[PDB]
């Protein structure tokens, strides 16, 4: 009901907007956290970590699932700075070509202790800490993310 | 992207519509609720909004749920972004067999009565009405009420 089915997930993806959470993860240098994405939509490029929300979900259990899954440390929303809606448009999917996906996002903004994260490799093949500079002068970051330095 | 019915019914029981809510003041310091002909939250008061559709900008978004909801086009540039919330009902617009999620972002706005055409489809009543009244009726739905706590 919550994680759906993949038939039911790509019924909602053709025919509505996702709603996602995603993180501006800063560390105690004032570096910025980017994972390079192994699935699609924004496939190979460095984004920050992020994920929608489901079905029955409240916005703060969203979120403490939220960063325990791209992060694997568990925060409250209370940690977050409301950082602005946002609004994604992709011309692919999670399982191809066929159909666009559109996500309607909330940004939010936290610092984090970098030893304390335990990042999971099933989303991203890697990871970085980028200054705002660093991250905007390259187009491998996408501009979605780009968007919030 | 208005979906058909099997496809919004899907929809709706998997995943968070997306809407916008609009708490619109009159000249007199009262804001305009109508009384609901739809589920959810059929019979009660509640403040015109919509859901964003597929691949539709939360711009367009504006302009088409204003034109829908007051007979008058407003660009997003009229509103005042008012917060992001979120309504749970445990019925859905062709039943009580599946519950409906909606993500809301807020935005408030002052008007011209007489510049507004209120349409019949959604509400059969409308009122102007201030946060002491809207708060002390139980027929305002507790969703439109905390707009105004
Ligand atoms: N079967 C199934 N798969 C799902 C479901 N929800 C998500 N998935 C898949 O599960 C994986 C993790 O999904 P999320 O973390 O929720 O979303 P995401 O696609 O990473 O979203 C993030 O990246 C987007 C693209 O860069 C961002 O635009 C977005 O805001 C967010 O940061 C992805 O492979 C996604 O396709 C579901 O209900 N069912
Ligand atoms: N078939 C179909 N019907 C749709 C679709 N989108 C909306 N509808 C239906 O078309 C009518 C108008 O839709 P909206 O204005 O988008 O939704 P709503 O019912 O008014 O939602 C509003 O009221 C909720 C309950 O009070 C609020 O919680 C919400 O934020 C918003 O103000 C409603 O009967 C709704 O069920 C679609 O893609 N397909
Ligand atoms: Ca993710
Ligand atoms: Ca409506």
């Amino acid at each position: 009901m919550m994680f759906l089915r993949q038939e039911d997930f790509a019924t909602v993806v053709r025919s509505t907007p996702l709603v996602s959470l995603d993180f501006i993860v800063e560390n105690s240098r004032g570096e910025f956290l980017l994972g390079k994405r192994t699935n699609r939509p924004a496939q190979g490029y460095w984004f920050v970590p992020g994920g929608r929300v489901q079905k029955d979900e409240t916005l703060e259990a969203a979120f403490e699932r939220l960063t325990m899954a791209e992060l694997g440390l568990r925060l409250p929303i209370t940690a977050g700075q409301f950082y602005g809606v946002w609004q994604h448009f992709y011309d692919d999917n999670f399982s191809g070509t066929d159909f666009t996906t559109h996500y309607v996002v909330l940004g939010f903004r936290f610092r984090v202790a970098e030893e304390e994260l335990l990042l999971p490799d099933e989303q991203h093949d890697d990871y970085r800490w980028l200054t705002p500079d660093a991250l905007l002068a390259s187009e491998n970051v996408h501009a979605n993310s780009r968007v919030y330095f």
